[PDB]
């Protein structure tokens, strides 16, 4: 059973701007998602300092980068706090609405897309390189859910029946046909070494066989 929701008008405009604006420095998407993963690991680690049982779903705190040339997907996995159903449908957008509005005003005030993280909506930079994004997420207080959007103004949410994650978030980028350089090992290493050198968790790049 799948539920289809419309994006809030502000987020829907930001997504259509990110897809249709010809911006060359597309590599910043990886920094934004790695930074989001780092935040999510901070929250579960902090919660566990007063409640060690919060880690029963998984003690490891890491970020995995998994390119797949055959599927043309780049997957960013983290074992962070994860996201609830309410997060995917309401709470993340409600927190963002002000940053999304402010980000559009800044884009006319001399700012470029690369400052998207300063407004808390960096996740949507995924659509610089991806035609479709799938998010698998698992929060200690909720079930495993699958979020998906190809932009176009709507997204879907469903209960995920696949491989249980335990805890964390998996972002699956279905890359555009002209953005396959981000499936290359030496390219990913360059972006990590240039944009995410100071992340307080291990970032493991999975090499394809
Ligand atoms: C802000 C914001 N608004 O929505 C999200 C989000 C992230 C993952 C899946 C679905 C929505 C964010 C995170 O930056």
């Amino acid at each position: 059973e799948v539920e289809t929701f419309a994006f809030q008008a502000e987020i829907a405009q930001l997504m259509s701007l990110i897809i249709n604006t010809f911006y060359s420095n597309k590599e910043i998407f990886l920094r934004e998602l790695i930074s989001n993963s780092s935040d999510a690991l901070d929250k579960i680690r902090y919660e566990s300092l007063t409640d060690p049982s919060k880690l029963d779903s998984g003690k490891e705190l890491h970020i995995n980068l998994i390119p797949n040339k055959q599927d043309r997907t780049l997957t960013i996995v983290d074992t962070g706090i994860g996201m609830t159903k309410a997060d995917l449908i309401n709470n993340l957008g409600t927190i963002a609405k002000s940053g999304t509005k402010a980000f559009m005003e800044a884009l006319q005030a001399g700012a470029d897309i690369s400052m998207i993280g300063q407004f808390g909506v960096g996740f949507y930079s995924a659509y610089l390189v991806a035609e479709k994004v799938t998010v698998i997420t698992k929060h200690n207080d909720d079930e495993q859910y699958a979020w998906e959007s190809s932009a176009g103004g709507s997204f879907t949410v469903r209960t995920d029946t696949g491989e249980p994650m335990g805890r964390g978030t998996k972002v699956i980028l279905h890359l555009k046909e002209d953005q396959t350089e981000y499936l290359e090992e030496r390219r990913i290493k360059e972006i990590v070494k240039k944009h995410s050198q100071f992340i307080g968790y291990p970032i493991t790049l999975f090499v394809e066989k």
